[PDB]
């Protein structure tokens, strides 16, 4: 767990996203059984990458050594840059809620009142 020497790209994600308010979008990703010591986030203007380790006995047992030496990342490039300065996070026991500010603005809301 000290030497990962591995970067795995994840193809399956467990989350749900929705846009809340005029300029805000808040999502919650289900990230559990994670070695928080190794759970890192690489974020920029509009995109972010989540790299971490977890424990899945069923999967890890199928490949001896996999798991504590396996570090993987999920990358999301969000469309319409966000303002990291205004961003906040929300931690539940098994899920991670995040409040994203869509400062690049969302277009077309239908009929708007002056």
């Amino acid at each position: 767990v000290d030497e990962p020497e591995s970067m795995v790209n994840l193809a399956f994600v467990k989350n749900d996203s929705y846009e809340k308010g005029p300029d805000s979008v808040v999502v919650h990703v289900y990230v559990k059984e994670i070695c928080r010591d190794t759970s890192r986030v690489l974020f920029r203007e509009q995109d972010f990458t989540l790299i971490f380790q977890t424990r899945d006995g069923n999967f890890l047992r199928l490949h001896p050594g996999c798991g504590p030496h396996t570090t993987f990342r999920w990358q999301v490039k969000l469309r319409n840059l966000i303002e990291p300065e205004q961003c906040t996070f929300c931690f539940t026991a098994s899920r991670i809620d995040i409040c994203l500010r869509k400062r690049q603005s969302q277009r077309w809301g239908g009929l708007e009142a002056p």
